[PDB]
């Protein structure tokens, strides 16, 4: 699995479950093309978005629907979403974990990139 | 001043100076409309982006050019940029400080929202 | 003012007001010696802890009473406190801002160190 | 495994490997008693610190030797270490993951607490 996303809740100290996200890849015409989508599991993780063969070099965007997560808990959060945009596989294939740690008025995000 | 952005560097322990950013407002057709731009000062801050009369309710986006910042320091970055998207003034005008704490493979962002 | 502490609340999107903290200097026998204390202002800041002549080289600890902060807001916290330990002035006097961004189950801390 | 620690490097986007840490438990006399120790693996994780039977209610401290990690990379970091202090198992047994995300002048820490 070359691309995995993990989302955590900093208020309750838990995985952020059932968080929707969409992944896009930048095309030759510089537009954003849909690439994959899914929702986080009970562990806060979303696996199985792509394969090594499909996940070619390019600029990718992960848009995480953090607002709907908070709204379902009764909270009106600051951010409309959390977007993570990055170039992938520019030096050959790598495995990417994108993590996001959520609070109502803040988020952190980090990438763990490993060589298979 | 209703909108200020502050950027810090977690590698050097310093303000992030000369970081460029652009601010957009969401248009009726879901496109991003130019609104303001600037670069951070020696204190890591960008002031004077808008006025209280111009800064009406709506969805706003701040795109911070973190990649150029790290490249100018000779450090390899992960992200293409750091985007912050939020709805402003939905409960009356507020003063917004958007802060971003930058590392090459991670960033944090938070909002400090105060009522004058 | 060579040492300032700023505390922010990631749940409310606000300065963390009335947060108590104590500062210690490490003694020759490896024990922590009282140095200063205070509580954050309406801007989340605590100034005036020491003077340039008193703030000599050494190892310092700031213990921030985050648990009492969250309890006073009726929110369950994870940590007993947030401690920041650092060596000061090892390359000449600097001005230190210690910042902490608080959530109930997470915190971030960073230092902004500038040379006058 | 009721207590696990994970350490990540925000500069390189990688696990922080071979990071030493010591865990302490507060005794009846309010002193810190050694509880466990270890170093992070190639995945940045330290498992096997304790058992459900031994990991009784109490206040625990994890002291992560972040300074030695940075110094081995040639870097003089801000913090002497990163300490995480928390009450555990006050409402019955739980499983704790303590994570720390490291930069030279900043760290973040969060807890994921689950019910077995
Ligand atoms: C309101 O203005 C400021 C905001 C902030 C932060 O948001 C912050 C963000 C983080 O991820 C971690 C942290 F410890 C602080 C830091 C400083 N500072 O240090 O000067 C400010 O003046
Ligand atoms: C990629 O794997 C993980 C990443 C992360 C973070 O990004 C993280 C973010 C922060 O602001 C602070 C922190 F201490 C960790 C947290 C966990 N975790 O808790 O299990 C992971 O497994």
């Amino acid at each position: 699995c070359p691309l995995m996303v993990k989302v955590l809740d900093a208020v309750r100290g838990s995985p952020a479950i059932n968080v929707a996200m969409h992944v896009f890849r930048k095309a030759a015409d510089d537009t954003w093309e849909p690439f994959a989508s899914g929702k986080t599991s009970e562990s806060g993780e979303l696996h199985g978005l792509t394969t090594e063969e499909e996940f070619v070099e390019g600029i990718y965007k992960v848009e995480i629907d953090t607002k709907s997560y908070w709204k379902a808990l009764g909270i009106s959060p600051f951010h409309e979403h959390a977007e993570v945009v990055f170039t992938a596989n520019d030096s050959g294939p790598r495995r990417y974990t994108i993590a996001a740690l959520l609070s109502p008025y803040s988020y952190s995000t980090t990438a763990v990139v490993t060589n298979p």
